[PDB]
Parts: C-alpha cells; structure tokens; sequence
C-alpha cells in the first residue's frame, strides 16, 4: 500500500527534489512515496476530478486560495491533530493559519507546506546614483513616489546595457499575479478586496480607501515611472529585464536571492551587475499600515484515502523543522513553519532576513469556498484599469466606475453557491 503524493512544479527538479525531501521518511516507516507532478494548468482540473470521483491520490497540494473551495466539498480529512502535533496556532503566523481552513471553520483541512511572500529588489548602485536612501524609499508612499521621481531624474547607466534603467517594472496583464501586485497597496490604504459588512461578505473594491490605494499604485505608470513594454510582460519576463539590468526596482519572492549565486553558464545571472548589487526591502507603508502579501501552498489529506494513518505522519513530517528547512533550499520559498525561520540558511544571508522583516506583515485573502470567482472578477476588473493606463486615460473616477462594475459582480457571485 504506497503512498501518493500530488505536487505542482514547485523547483526546479520537482519530483526529484520531492524524492530527496522524504528519503528520511521512507527509510524510517520502509516504504516508497510515490510523486505526480500537476503542471500548472491542470491541477486545479485534476484536483477537482479527484474531489467529485473519489480517484486520486493521498495527499495533494493545494494552493492556499484554493483550501475554501476543496474544503467545502466535504472530501478533506480533518488534521487538527498534525497542526496540534506541529505546536498549533502558536507555530504560524496568523495569514498563514488563516490558509489551514474554510473562513470560519474551526475544523483544519490543510497543513502549511511553504509560504510566498513578496518584497522589492532594488539595484543598490541605481539607488545611490540617484540620491536615493533604500530605508526612506521602501519606508512609505510618499518615500517611494519620491525615489521613483529621483530614479527617473538620474543620469545612471547600467554598465553593461549602457542604458538608463526603467525606475520600476511591474506587469499589467491580467494574471493572478496583478491582484497580488495591488494588495499591499490596497490594504495599506486601509481598504480590502472583500469584506463582511451589513450581514454580508462583500466587494471593497470600490471603497474610498481600496481606490485610494489602487489609484496610488497605477499611477505610478501613467507618471513615466513604469516603461510601456513593462505593461504587457507576465513575471517571467519583468524577472529577465531586472536580471538584465534594465529595472531599477520590481517585486518578487525569495528566489531570485538563490539565482543571483548561481552562474549563468548555469542558468542563474551571478555575472550581471544585477545581481553584485542587489537589495531586498519589504513594501512601504501606506497611511492605514504595512502588509505583505502572503500565498503559497498547503497539503491536504483525501478522506477516501484508504492508507489516512500513514498519510498523516507523512503531513507531519512535510510540515515540520527538518523537512521545512531542507525543502526551503530547493523552491527558494520561505519555510510555512515560523520556526524554520531561525535556520542559519535564513538568519546568515541579509537578503533572507529582510524577506523574514517583511513575513512579520503578512496579510493573506479571506479563505471563502467561492474566491476563484472573487479573484477572478477582481483580475478582470484591475485589468480593464491597467489597460486605461497604456492610453494614459486612468482617472479616479473612470477606476471608480470599473471597481463599481467589479464590486456589483463579485457582490453577485458571493450571494451565490
Ligand atoms: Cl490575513
Ligand atoms: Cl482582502
Ligand atoms: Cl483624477
């Protein structure tokens, strides 16, 4: 009776880094873990074909958005005893326990694997040529606005390109990536995605304080501080202009830290002045706060699994120090498990220990059955605003009608099962 395990393609070797991560646990309990990887465009489809069928494996991962809807399909074992096991609410930060249910749920469907949290490089040769102080620039919206102004007034070359550098790329093509690029500004205004208010979850989108927020953020690229092309690159691609030394300051995870060690001839950028002058800061913050967004993923354990016992230790051991420090090296994500965090791999690499400054404010989405279509009604709806910004034509009130047509969906979806 062999375990299965469902993964997405979380490193670069994704199966085999999997492999290396129980080798432990196989040779303790003599058994083999068996691994499918779930490219990235069928999980969701496969997962929910296990869910209604009963045909799948023992655990899967899950995308911490996606705990409310497997959840409240009733085909997740309870693992209240694995978190308790793991020292329990106490072992996480709260965004993250807030991923381990249903919203409201006092039961746990979902056991943290590992965390994506986003900061900002910034190129530290960019920032002292321009006069500007990374501490200041990161610290709040005017010090951000301000050293964008600065970045885009100097007369700095990168050395290599020989060209001016963009002050920041940020993409503007509808992904799930252009919600979580404006949640920190949204939040920071004091504002929500959604919320529950008059007996109700519904949009916030459209309050004074998410737009105040969103307007912040889009117009930075309407101000000349985002490059046109910018707006139509996915992450990947703002990823190769940064490394290519063609971006002042963008926002990403914990992993191009790694890929700036690691030499071109193979496959990482050590060589490219990016990465000799590299800094991390977490997100400023705005007049109501300072949040960084959290995602990432969770396993979840099948109830019609018939090997439950052995898959529960096999969450136990993913979910804790070891297996969270050793996996932690192989995605380039941070450790789920807060404790992880004091691992001299964090705590003696200065770029790692901003990322865990940045962890103490992470805020994640509310974990509701129906946020896919929350989410999806919302990345449409910014979309629509990114795409205003390449004609120059976002105004406060043209992205407040566009978040009134959003709030008017989502408030729809939210009333439905
Ligand atoms: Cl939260
Ligand atoms: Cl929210
Ligand atoms: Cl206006």
């Amino acid at each position: 009776k062999t375990l299965e395990v469902w993964i997405m393609p979380n490193s670069p070797q994704p199966a085999e880094d999997f492999k290396a991560l129980v080798a432990p646990f196989e040779k303790a309990h003599g058994v083999e873990v068996k691994v499918t990887v779930l490219d990235a465009g069928v999980a969701w489809t496969k997962i929910t074909t296990a869910a209604t069928s009963g045909v799948g494996p023992d655990l899967t991962q899950l995308g911490t958005t996606w705990v409310g809807a497997i959840s409240a399909m009733g085909v997740l074992e309870p693992v209240d005893d694995v978190l308790e096991a793991l020292g329990g609410e106490k072992a996480y930060l709260p965004a993250v326990w807030r991923t381990t249910r249903l919203e409201g749920a006092r039961q746990a469907t979902a056991v943290p694997w590992f965390s994506e949290l986003r900061a900002f490089y910034y190129r530290t040769d960019a920032l002292k040529a321009a006069g500007v102080n990374p501490a200041e620039m990161f610290a709040s919206w005017q010090g951000f606005e301000a050293g964008l102004a600065r970045l885009k007034a100097s007369s700095f070359r990168d050395p290599e390109t020989k060209a001016p550098l963009a002050p920041l790329c940020t993409p503007g093509k509808n992904s799930w990536d252009v919600l979580h690029n404006a949640a920190p500004w949204i939040w920071g205004a004091g504002g929500e995605i959604v919320r529950q208010a008059g007996g109700r979850w519904q949009s916030a989108l459209n309050s004074p304080e998410s737009l105040e927020g969103l307007y912040f953020f889009l117009s930075l690229a309407q101000k000349g501080y985002v490059p046109a092309e910018s707006l139509e690159k996915n992450t990947a691609q703002i990823e190769a202009d940064f490394q290519a030394g063609k971006c002042a300051v963008f926002a990403s995870g914990p992993w191009m830290i790694q890929r700036a060690q690691v030499p071109e001839a193979k496959g990482g950028f050590a060589e490219r002045t990016a990465a000799k002058n590299l800094g991390v800061a977490p997100y400023p913050a705005g007049p109501k706060g300072r949040y960084t967004f959290f995602g990432g993923s969770n396993l979840a354990l099948f109830n019609f699994s018939k090997n439950k016992p052995l898959a529960k230790e096999l969450l136990k051991y993913l979910g804790g120090p070891e297996a969270q420090v050793r996996y932690a090296q192989m995605t380039g994500m941070l450790p789920a498990l807060r404790s992880a965090w004091s691992d001299p791999s964090f705590q003696q690499n200065p770029l790692l220990r901003t990322f865990i400054q940045a962890a103490q404010f992470g805020r994640t989405y509310p974990s509701l059955a129906g946020w896919g279509g929350v989410e999806n009604l919302a990345v449409q709806h910014l979309g629509m605003a990114w795409d205003l910004v390449a004609q120059g034509r976002l105004t406060r009130e043209a992205l407040k009608d566009l978040m009134d047509k959003a709030s008017a969906a989502i408030n729809q979806a939210l009333r439905h099962h």
